[PDB]
């Protein structure tokens, strides 16, 4: 299904199932209403560049709301935060297991997947 | 040296009630794919899948079975097999099987 030449080291490095890449704004906002618009559900995708990152994207008073994750980069290692450094991260999964307890800047709490294929 | 240090597979809530799974899976919203794992409160060697779909809570008895000495579980009578809950679960976030819908999210147990 993917064009020729795609790359397919998510089949050798599993991804949780709620990334899912670089998909639009848009489209996250269907897939999750899909999901039935409940307080906490969520996915995260890829931004390519303008910025570079990721975006979580979550529902919140039935409604998508959409959070930036940017890298830092800090004696050769890059770290994640939403709120620019006050609150950093190893990779999304330790920023998603947080926010499942904790709002941070976020307006509600992550919900949870609970297995090795999506935390 | 104690269940604080890692809890794991949260999904699993141990021996709950029917009726409090349904409770527990109604205060999340009765969200599609919502589900958890349970043990039968009727038979002592079984498990139960809870599942919302249609804003309905569904169980599926979950069985261990032999295969050459060797265990599995299934709840379709063998047709599917699996080494434990966690493969079983995992399985039905891709594959809806013999479910009606996807399992999503799980809700996560109270006890330690």
């Amino acid at each position: 299904s993917p064009a020729s030449g795609t790359s397919l080291s998510a089949a050798i490095h599993r991804t949780q199932l709620w990334f899912h890449g670089r998909i639009s704004r848009e489209e996250s906002q269907r897939l999750i209403g899909q999901q039935g618009l409940v307080d906490g559900l969520f996915l995260v995708r890829e931004s390519q560049r303008n910025p570079q990152g990721f975006v979580l994207s979550l529902c919140h008073l039935q409604k998508v709301k959409h959070y930036l994750i940017l890298p830092s980069e800090e004696e050769g290692r890059l770290y994640f935060s939403m709120d620019d450094g006050q609150t950093r991260f190893t990779d999304l999964l330790q920023l998603v297991e947080f926010h499942q307890l904790n709002r941070g800047i976020l307006p509600c709490l992550l919900r949870h997947c609970c297995t090795r294929v999506a935390l």
